[PDB]
DNA sequence: CGCTAGTCGACA
DNA sequence: TCGACTAGCG
C-alpha cells in the first residue's frame, strides 16, 4: 500500500463501533483476517499438517458482525495483475527462503526465533480461501471473489454503494476512492474509521483534499504499481501537489526538482509508469455483482484507449468472471472446483 | 523538518 | 503481507 498513509491523515481518522453499520451492509477485506490467523498455525501448514484455525479466527469476526444486525458482503483476492505478476512471483521465493531457516533452527535447539520466520513464509493459498468461503456460505453470508485484486472490487462496491463502508487493514484503499474505511477492527467492533470527506482535516494535506490530487499524491509518495523517486515520500509528494496549480499532471511531474527546490531529473521510465499506475487506480477491472459483467472501476474517460491497458487486467466472457467470481473457477487452472449457485439455495 | 529504507512486531 | 517505529541523511 501507501507507507505511512494512515499517520499522515490521522486527523480524518475516529473510533467508532460497528455497531453504527446495523441494518446496513459492509464490505470485507477477508484477506486479512485471513493472514493473522494464519499466524495461529504458521508452524502447521508448513509441515502439510492439516489446520483449519484461520477458518474458526474469520468466522468470529463475521458472527461478531451478524450479532450487530450488519451484512457482511466477503471479498477475495483472484488471479495477479498483470505488471505485478513479476514483482509478485519474486515474494514467491523470498517467502521460501524464509521456511528454510524454520527448519534448520528448530534443529538446533532454537524454536523460539524459527517460528518467527515461519510467520514470513506464510502463504495464504486460494484453497485456504475456498475453505472460508464454505463456512461463511454456511451462514447465509455472502462472499465475491474480485477478478483481480480485492481492493478494487471492494472500492467498486462502497462507490456503487451496494456497501456502505469496507473493513480492511489496506492503507492504499483510499486510493482507490473508496468512502468509508473501518481500520483496525477488532473481534468485539472496535474500530478506526476513515470517512473520504473528513480529509479536509488534516493541515498536512491542505489543498490535496480532492480524489484525483489525492491519488496523485499517493502514487508519488511511492505505490506498488510505481515507488517513488527515492528521497520523495508523503509530506514531499503531497508539497509539490500542493503547490503546483496546473491541472497538467505531467508537466507538472517534470518539474518535480523546482518545487522541491532540489536536483532530481525525471527519467522516462517514471512518467510513463505514473500514467499506468494511475490507470491501475482508476480502471482496473472488477465484477458488477448486480449486471453480473466484468467492468472498469471507473468509466473510461476520453483520453483513455481500453486496448492499451492490459497491465490492469485482461476481460474474459463474463460467464468466466461468474464463475470465478462466486468461486467456484479455481484462479490458475482455470479448473472448475466447485458446483455452487446463488440463484439455487 | 522529512525520508528512507531498516528492522521488527502481528497472534496468544 | 502489511503496517508501525527508528536511525541517520538531506
Ligand atoms: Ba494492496
Ligand atoms: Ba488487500
Ligand atoms: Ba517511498
Ligand atoms: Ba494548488
Amino acid at each position: 500500500g501507501i507507507q505511512g498513509l494512515l499517520q499522515f491523515i490521522k486527523e480524518a481518522s475516529e473510533p467508532i463501533h460497528v455497531r453504527k453499520y446495523k441494518g446496513q451492509v459492509v464490505a470485507v477485506d477477508t484477506y486479512c483476517w485471513l493472514h493473522k490467523g494464519a499466524i495461529a498455525c504458521a508452524e502447521k501448514l508448513a509441515k502439510g499438517e492439516p489446520t483449519d484455525r484461520y477458518v474458526g479466527f474469520c468466522m468470529k469476526f463475521v458472527n461478531m458482525l451478524l450479532s450487530h444486525g450488519i451484512k457482511p458482503i466477503l471479498v477475495f483476492d483472484g488471479c495477479t495483475l498483470p505488471s505485478k505478476k513479476e514483482v509478485e512471483r519474486s515474494r514467491r521465493e523470498r517467502r521460501q527462503a524464509n521456511l528454510l531457516k524454520g527448519k534448520q533452527l528448530l534443529r538446533e535447539g532454537k524454536v523460539s526465533e524459527a517460528r518467527e520466520c515461519f510467520t514470513r513464509s506464510i502463504n495464504i493459498t486460494h484453497a485456504m480461501a475456498h475453505k472460508v468461503i464454505k463456512a461463511a456460505r454456511s451462514q447465509g453470508v455472502d462472499c465475491l471473489v474480485a477478478p483481480y485484486e480485492a481492493d478494487a472490487q471492494l472500492a467498486y462496491l462502497n462507490k456503487a454503494g451496494i456497501v456502505q463502508a469496507i473493513i480492511t487493514e489496506d492503507s492504499d484503499l483510499l486510493a482507490f476512492g473508496c468512502k468509508k474505511v473501518i481500520l483496525k477492527m477488532d473481534q468485539f467492533g472496535n474500530g478506526l474509521e476513515i470517512d473520504q470527506a473528513r480529509l479536509g482535516m488534516c493541515r498536512q494535506l491542505g489543498d490535496v483534499f480532492t480524489e484525483e490530487k489525492f491519488r496523485y499524491m499517493c502514487i508519488l509518495s511511492g505505490c506498488d504499481y510505481l515507488s517513488s523517486l527515492r528521497g520523495i515520500g508523503l509530506a514531499k509528494a503531497c508539497k509539490v501537489l500542493r503547490l503546483a496549480n496546473n491541472p497538467d499532471i505531467v508537466k507538472v511531474i517534470k518539474k518535480i526538482g523546482h518545487y522541491l527546490k532540489m536536483n532530481i531529473t525525471v527519467p522516462e521510465d517514471y512518467i510513463n509508469g505514473f500514467i499506468r499506475a494511475n490507470n491501475t487506480f482508476l480502471y482496473q477491472l472488477v465484477f458488477d455483482p448486480i449486471k453480473r459483467k466484468l467492468i472498469p472501476l471507473n468509466a473510461y474517460e476520453d483520453d483513455v484507449d481500453p486496448e492499451t491497458l492490459s497491465y490492469a487486467g485482461q476481460y474474459v466472457d463474463d460467464s468466466i468472471a461468474l464463475q470465478i467470481a462466486l468461486g467456484n473457477k479455481d484462479i490458475n487452472t482455470f479448473e472448475q472446483i466447485d458446483d455452487y449457485n446463488p440463484d439455487t439455495a
